[PDB]
């Protein structure tokens, strides 16, 4: 039996066996007041203590979110669906401490991605027990409000001020500050890591003064705040909150009145209107996301980033070889999960209208013009691969590289990785390649379980990546100093070096997607 | 009726139709007295003038040489076999002139390879008409003596001095100097290029003072004198010359008297015992090659290269991705052009004994130790590919990288390529990849013949290569300045940059097969 005295109640956790050892898990510890009724759409509220001992022995509630019903019965899309029960009462977090209890362990806080609309910490691919046993770190992950319940914004009005899901994560960060010493953790050695919208969340903690004292280092996997989907403007958030209010018949005009209307509406009524708040939509739509609230974010994040207004520390950033394929099968002509998905120049042209709906016909031609200069025209996949590269480059790879350059320019060590290994278990067809999201399994060390149908090489790669991530969390340098490994060099603005990750040969390369990222990061913003 | 007046007499060419244009061809101009009877085993004698008109309208005889008959009817091996009569009367050269006759055109002199035992200028892949047509350069090629008929050596004896096939080449370079202006060539703009033994020949012309005035620049494809096979030691030349005279049964004591025998026996008796002249032999055996003779070569070539004793000019150097596979299907256990040649570790250890015969078990152990550190031990091809890399890295790639380095260090511009495109018409099996010898057709512009079943992209590649080669010859810089090509940087000892060549995307990379070539160049010579 393991009880831990936290500053507001005793907490009892389980024991697991992992590769012939013990890891103590504490699943579902509450860190915030249930944000129900009158606390809905508000920042998370402190907690009231309990002399009751709490049984943190089961994954808690995922927060309210629509679910991916696009491929019923498909492991590829349903593995991202929530695996506990939806509820507004969902502001819990999990902890994983090694056994024997560590003395001063480094802490890894996971922040799940999605599109600020979906996600939960209880998914199998985020199971922190492997990292706790293999590397003797402490893994903490938390649930945070997503969708409108987490990011509906009426600016300045404290009844719905925006960025509630970010203050959820931030509050879970202070919990780890106040309590992780009781678990044998070092609050002065804390690394945030995250994927997709979790990665964009990690970058915004870098920019938010209230979070600066609550972590040490940052890891950003396939995402950053400067990605075109990650920050919704002050005007977009107004039209989007009014349109949601109309679509619930809550169109008051006293501002705090049209919120009290939504507080009484049903969570399911809000989830179903959410989709229809913007006219034209994309598979990368983020209808309620982070805004400039003047509290978590004091200014437009790209100004803060360009003018050096962020925590000075180490960052580890990277992307996958085919970030963009996943989004094609959710609404691009000729694209399907069961079809090798060769498309025509006209289908490629139609795909551009889908993903860049507001862009002019000039911009849609620029994209066509630049991405289409291959050599061999007698090969079918040109346009198919082209669109995946288009979407992956625009939405993830080029912003991620841009964040890393601007961050490194103020004298911080940055490390960039190019993850290019296709999962031997990947449920999606092979034409989709190394997909968005499908490096996470390797960070959490799932292939370290031999009874799991991963390659023995996938065990080696995942072991290597786990060590590189743990060395970065502990020591700020993501090297593997023992198995004759490729040295991972710093990313500097001048030469822009990055490490590739795969099972064949890990290489140092420079200037990843150099021509493409110039087109996106310099020319296209003028368009 | 195109007749040109060479300094030796009038010569009659012939018009060729090429790509809607005309190319004037002079095939088989004699450039020395036939090395017959008393001239056998001697440096080439000058040519006596002729009051006639010489009809240079067909290819001349190829020099005497054994022939590859391991794959009867197979184009892959037979395409390298001679396609004219064999004869000791073989000292002829070919000349391709653009039409209209050029004013002062750069001259490209080809030197064919083949381990100094085989080869001829008349092969289809050495057809110079496409270069004369597309880039309006003059192309010259010569036949030179091979095997013991061009490299039998007893140091000192001018009856059999050694390097007589190199002096053949040199005499052809001399012919171009005296006569090419009659055809519209610029004798001050002569680039040597060759492949394999031809490339190791070009490299020796760089180190040989007698040849320094006969050319301007140099191109070396898959070969250099510093390759393990390309220079015969005086100790070996001594044993091998003698061991031949015993195999033909006329060992004598007066050293000028044992040559008098060999000058009697007819060619086929010599060719029949050349192979048994060395005890154990490998597919990379060069029984009669270049030696240090104090005439063409005044010292050990490795010493001259190390101490800056060579013509100072630009060089273009490169290798193919899979230089070593061609040699495996000729005696390496487990390998055949007809099965996929998945070998096992025991067969790999046998392949090392085949290819490194007189090397200590220690040396064979470090080869096995260094080359087997792959990640995924559960891959069938590991040993198949490993042996190909062993043979490729030891015999071609590492010597070429070492030659380019040591050459660049004395102030001159060097350009290194890495050819990694597999011809769509390549007759050998797919596991052999980008084989030794199979960049030549792209350098000679065969894929520019649209009517020939090469892909459209292979035409685009072969065009870009042909322009780069021509620009190197004309201007010393192998860049492609018009069609947005990748800039080809200079090879410097510290950076070691090279350009990859393929149909997908040309990349600048650095330090090719660095870990492998550190083994072969630095450590292996000590064992
Ligand atoms: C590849 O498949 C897509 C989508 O197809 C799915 O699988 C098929 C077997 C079929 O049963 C479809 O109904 C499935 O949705 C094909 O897509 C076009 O896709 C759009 C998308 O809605 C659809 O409206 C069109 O009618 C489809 N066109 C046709 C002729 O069916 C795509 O054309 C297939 N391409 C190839 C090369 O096989
Ligand atoms: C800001 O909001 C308005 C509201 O548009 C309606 O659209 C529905 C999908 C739903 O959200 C409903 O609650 C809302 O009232 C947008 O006006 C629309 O713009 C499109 C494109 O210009 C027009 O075709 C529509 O006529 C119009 N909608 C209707 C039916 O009134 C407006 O576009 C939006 N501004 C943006 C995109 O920033
Ligand atoms: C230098 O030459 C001798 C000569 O060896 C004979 O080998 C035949 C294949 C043929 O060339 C014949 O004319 C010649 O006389 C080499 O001696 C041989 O060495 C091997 C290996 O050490 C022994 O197994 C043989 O007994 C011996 N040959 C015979 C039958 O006499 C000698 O090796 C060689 N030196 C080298 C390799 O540099
Ligand atoms: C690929 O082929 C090689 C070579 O085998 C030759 O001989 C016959 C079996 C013929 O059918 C043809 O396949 C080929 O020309 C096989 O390797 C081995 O070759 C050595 C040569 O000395 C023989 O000693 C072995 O018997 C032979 N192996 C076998 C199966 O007998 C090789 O096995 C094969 N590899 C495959 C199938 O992947
Ligand atoms: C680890 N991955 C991150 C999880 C999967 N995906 C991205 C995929 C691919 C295409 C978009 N479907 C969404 C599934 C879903 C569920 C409910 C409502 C809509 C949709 C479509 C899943 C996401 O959770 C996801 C969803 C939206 C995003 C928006 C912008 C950027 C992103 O990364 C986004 N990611
Ligand atoms: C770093 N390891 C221990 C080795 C696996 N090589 C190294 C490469 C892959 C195989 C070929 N050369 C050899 C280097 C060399 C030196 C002299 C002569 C020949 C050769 C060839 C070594 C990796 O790059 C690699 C790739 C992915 C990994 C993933 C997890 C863990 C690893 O160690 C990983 N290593
Ligand atoms: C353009 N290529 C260069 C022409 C072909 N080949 C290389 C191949 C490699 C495998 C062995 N076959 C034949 C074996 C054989 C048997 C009887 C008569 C001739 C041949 C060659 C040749 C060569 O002519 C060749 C031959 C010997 C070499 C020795 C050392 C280095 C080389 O590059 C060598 N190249
Ligand atoms: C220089 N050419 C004319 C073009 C072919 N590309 C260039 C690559 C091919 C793949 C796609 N990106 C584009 C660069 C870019 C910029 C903005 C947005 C998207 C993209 C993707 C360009 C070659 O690298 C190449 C490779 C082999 C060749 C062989 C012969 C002749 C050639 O031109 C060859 N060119
Ligand atoms: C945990 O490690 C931390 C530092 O990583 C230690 O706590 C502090 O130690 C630093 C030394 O770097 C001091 O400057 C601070 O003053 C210490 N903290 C405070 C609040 O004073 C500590 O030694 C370790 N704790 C363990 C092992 O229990
Ligand atoms: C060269 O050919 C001569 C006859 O053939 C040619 O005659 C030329 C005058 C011209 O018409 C060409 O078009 C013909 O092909 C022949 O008399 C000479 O003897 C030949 N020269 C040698 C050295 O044999
Ligand atoms: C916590 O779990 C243990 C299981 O043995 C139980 O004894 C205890 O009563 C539980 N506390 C609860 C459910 O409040
Ligand atoms: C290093 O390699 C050995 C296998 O040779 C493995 O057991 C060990 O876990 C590896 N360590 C890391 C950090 O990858
Ligand atoms: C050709 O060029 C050389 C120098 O490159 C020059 O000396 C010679 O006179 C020129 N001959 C011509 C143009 O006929
Ligand atoms: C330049 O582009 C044209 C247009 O297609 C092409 O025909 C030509 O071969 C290219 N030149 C080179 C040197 O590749
Ligand atoms: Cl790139």
């Amino acid at each position: 039996d393991i009880i831990i005295a936290t500053k507001n109640g005793k907490v009892r956790g389980m024991n697991l066996t992992v590769f012939g050892g013990t890891v103590t898990a504490f699943l579902g510890i509450p860190y915030a007041q249930p944000p129900l009724g009158r606390l809905r759409f508000k920042k998370p509220q402190s907690l009231t203590k309990w002399s009751d001992i709490w049984n943190a022995t089961k994954y808690a509630n995922s927060c309210c979110q629509n679910i991916d019903q696009s491929f019923p019965g498909f492991h590829g899309s349903e593995m991202w669906n929530p695996n506990t029960d939806l509820s507004e009462d969902c502001l819990y977090l999990n902890v994983w401490i090694p056994a024997p209890k560590p003395k001063n362990a480094t802490v890894l806080i996971w922040i799940y991605g999605g599109g600020f609309q979906t996600g939960t910490s209880s998914l199998h691919v985020y199971d922190g027990k492997f990292l706790a046993r293999v590397e003797r770190v402490i893994v903490v992950s938390m649930n945070y409000r997503v969708g409108a319940l987490g990011f509906l914004a009426l600016p300045g009005n404290p009844e719905a001020p925006g960025n509630m899901g970010l203050f959820d994560q931030q509050l879970a960060l202070q919990w780890v500050q106040k309590n992780i010493a009781a678990f044998g953790g070092n609050p002065k050695s804390v690394t945030l890591f995250g994927e997709s919208a979790g990665a964009a969340s990690v970058s915004l903690h870098l920019l938010s003064p209230g979070s600066h004292s609550l972590f040490t280092r940052a890891i950003l996997q396939s995402g950053s705040f400067n990605a075109p989907w990650a920050v919704t403007s002050l005007y977009e958030a107004r039209n989007r909150t009014l349109n949601l209010a109309k679509l619930t018949g809550c169109s008051r005009e006293n501002e705090t009145e049209i919120i009290k209307c939504l507080r009484n509406k049903d969570p399911q009524e809000i989830l179903l209107n959410e989709a229809f708040v913007v006219p034209y939509g994309t598979p990368l739509s983020v209808n309620f996301g982070p805004t400039v609230d003047g509290d978590f974010l004091t200014d437009m994040p790209d100004i803060l980033l360009e003018l050096g207004q962020f925590k000075k520390t180490q960052i580890l950033v990277g992307v996958n070889k085919d970030e963009g394929t996943a989004f094609l099968v959710y609404g691009a002509p000729g694209f399907s999960k069961d079809n090798n998905s060769i498309i025509t120049r006209k289908e490629f042209q139609e795909g551009l209208k889908i993903f860049f709906p507001g862009v002019s016909e000039f911009g849609k031609e620029s994209i066509l013009f630049h991405y289409t200069d291959w050599v061999d025209d007698q090969r079918p996949e040109n346009y198919r691969e082209a669109l995946g590269d288009v979407v992956g480059d625009y939405n993830f790879i080029c912003p991620a590289l841009e964040f890393t350059k601007k961050f490194s320019e103020w004298g911080n060590n940055a490390f960039f990785y190019y993850f290019e290994h296709r999962s031997s278990k990947l449920p999606w067809p092979e034409w989709m390649g190394v997909m968005h999201g499908y490096e996470i399994e390797f960070v959490f060390g799932l292939p370290l379980e031999r009874r799991d149908n991963y390659t023995k090489a996938e065990e080696i790669l995942s072991r290597s990546i786990v060590k590189r991530w743990a060395n970065f969390a502990k020591y700020g340098n993501p090297n593997e100093t023992q198995n004759n490994s490729t040295s991972w060099p710093v990313f500097k603005s001048t030469e822009q070096k990055y490490l590739t990750l795969n099972t064949e040969s890990t290489r140092i390369m420079t200037k990843l997607r150099a021509q493409q990222c110039r087109f996106w990061t310099s020319f296209f913003p003028k368009v």
